[PDB]
């Protein structure tokens, strides 16, 4: 099968508002934000403005092709696949994505999309002009899917966190955490699933 | 009846133009702000800038559908529903939606949509740096639909007001009221209602 | 009919693109602007940034029913009407729309469309400072269609001028009064049809 | 015809990815701008903010007409037309369109297009302060089509510099002219052609 | 064949979502910045503001005509091409492209398109009061295609640098180097090529 054909298909039959759930699994939905770039910073309003590729990945079924002889994977836009209604909570502007709106599809259903986002946060900034540095926490996770439907986990982070990291920043990362929450709010009784992560930073000597 | 069989009979049938009037009956919306930060305060302009998960919640019984051996539950786009044409009168800004816009329909066909919102507002921003702190009032009804069309419910969950405020915000809340108000303006013959959002807020000291 | 009906017969047959001449005569457009607020002010630069309701009436008999067994009134997302091209000739920024795009539809044909709007103007801010106050002239006119297409009026002097403009304001109105005038400029062969709203304010004290 | 005819004929058949080129000729597009405003200058950064009428007029047979018992003209949506791909070579900024995207086409095929824009130049602001003033050119051209299928040119100028100029301007103007040039850049060896706008204005007394 | 039809065909079966591969082979996508203007730099927060064409070259046999009796090239929006999803790596803002959203394309199959695009970088500033000057590196190759997809390589050197760049500019440029780059980066097994282009400039003084 070509290239064309494989993209044919997904268009043709790809349901961009049905999340691919499986049975009575939820869609494993792995995140991990990669930080290239902390731009503004104040320690007095505790407000942060920061460059990262939000690494999102999951599986859809449906766009599965028979990869016999045919590519591995195609490139396709996003509007014409499902995407996890994921939200940073904190988040005081709307992510301004940076990068084309594509996804990486694989013949056997994985979805990678990573795109770079533009974002300011509400977080912890004390600290930053310290040796010890500033901690500031990002939560991310599913809008209005519950636990039984979107689960979210961090990945392993055994790669440098400084590795597409601006070495021009007026800021430098000492650590990057990640770990996961199970949350229960008062305007709905399921459990909500956020990934935290947790920017050990500071102000460069 | 599985997901995919909800969102497309919704989507092909849904008439999101058609406010879901049931007989000579307003439809009943019921509007709670949960602040999540102040992050801009201005006692010389009498301006603030707010974000906010504006939760609003209503009935349309032609999205129903039978759950028998279904979800009881779907995340559906709201430009496939119809949604109330809610705005802020005291707002001096467009409301800046910071999460998907995604709302969330039970199968009896009950809708929660709940964006989180940046906006700016006119209100009465005196005594900000005092211990009675400000009390700044927004102003939440149907813009185009009068009291026998939409009604408003200001009732509010009894948690705390800052059971979802950011820590990290220059500024904390002292109170939170919301009442409704039923007003004649002289544009029009009829009523329109509005819920009224009390924020009693002040800067940290 | 039910409000679904009317809806749909209006989306089907409505013309956006087509101004609802009835015989030979122009369409009877009137505006009224009603000051909500005035946010920003520079005497210097002669620049003033302002939020205002543009209460916009005309008639538009394709969208008539029977209202015996019916609906006197819907709303109507403004993308399925016929709406004037009108523009405020001395507006230094694009009309930033800060309310739902939905007008009224009367069973008669009468339509009301009445955004809240924030919009910056070029005119007169010498003499804010005083007692006399600044008189900020708005003109208003449609952009493309000439006086045998569309007339402009103003509406009724009869609402108070502060009747909802915020209280909270750094500034208050003095007066605001409307006229018509009727202009032929030099590009054109036809006279163009404005209104004029002065706007006399001034910075409290 | 009556208007809604024309403006469905115009509407089902316009083509407007199609330059309506008749023979080998190019399509003659006049450009002519008509300033209303001048916001803002740097000359430290030789930086313009300027608000001008951009009036466009071209030839396009194939929304032609027969006028016998029906109307000249008709404003028609620039989405339903084809259009001259203009843009300014020294803008900074994206084109801020501040009227109703709406052309005037008359029953022979002339379409007029006379948009309100704010835009920001980089041109030359020394001597701004000065009796002679500062003179800032502004260059418009075709982005995408040579000279044998764009020719551009300057209209008719018995009209006045700053007869729609604002009044209340910090600057006054004290010339406008428009010139022809045919440049053949390094890349392309087809030439390109484009309108000159020399601004002479200076800060007032 | 004429315009019309060609335009028509292109439109009917062009494939925007195909990247056109031609066998298991690269396409071979050229880069070239050409620097119009240089807006804004910042040296302690290593921040520049530019202006540029992005000249991007390409082939797509799917979209070639037979030229025998029919014009050379036409000009077609790129919503109906596929276009390499190239991006900036070390962006900070989203490209703000200022001209129209054309490209060319011969009957052979070549595509060029050349926006003009504003956008802020994160890169060296250092020294840009200098004689030496700052020099500001650019990234920018496919976001999601690696090397067995798309190959980048610089236009050839012959061509001119400061040719197009604005005398009224604070800052001039020195030297404009653009070299090739494959790199395999640990989040992914498969080589991204870029272009890097060396934008050597200073403050005039
Ligand atoms: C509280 N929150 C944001 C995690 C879930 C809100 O529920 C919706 N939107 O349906
Ligand atoms: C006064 N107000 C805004 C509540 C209603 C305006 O009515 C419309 N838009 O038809």
């Amino acid at each position: 099968l070509d290239r064309a054909d494989i993209l044919y298909n997904i268009r043709q039959t790809s349901r961009p508002d049905v999340i691919p759930t499986q049975r009575d699994r939820p869609v494993a939905v792995s995140v991990s934000l990669k930080f290239i770039n902390i731009l503004e910073v104040n320690e007095i309003t505790n407000e942060v403005d920061v460059v990262f590729w939000q690494q999102t990945t999951w599986s859809d079924r449906t766009l599965a092709w028979n990869s016999s002889h045919s590519p591995d994977q195609v490139s396709v836009p996003i509007s014409s696949l499902w995407v996890p209604d994921l939200a940073a909570y904190n988040a005081i502007s709307k992510p301004e994505v940076l990068t084309p709106q594509l996804a990486r599809v694989v013949s056997d259903g994985e979805v990678l999309y990573m795109p770079s986002i533009r974002q300011r946060f509400s977080c912890d900034v004390s600290g930053v002009d310290t040796e010890s540095g500033a901690t500031c926490r990002i939560k991310i996770g599913s809008w209005t899917h519950h636990s039984r439907e979107i689960s979210v986990d961090p990945t392993t982070e055994n790669s440098d966190d400084s590795e597409y990291f601006s070495q021009y920043s007026r800021f430098e990362i000492l650590d990057v955490t990640q770990k996961k929450n199970s949350v229960t709010y008062s305007c709905c009784p399921e459990a909500y699933e956020d990934v935290e992560v947790s920017l050990n930073f500071r102000k460069k000597g």
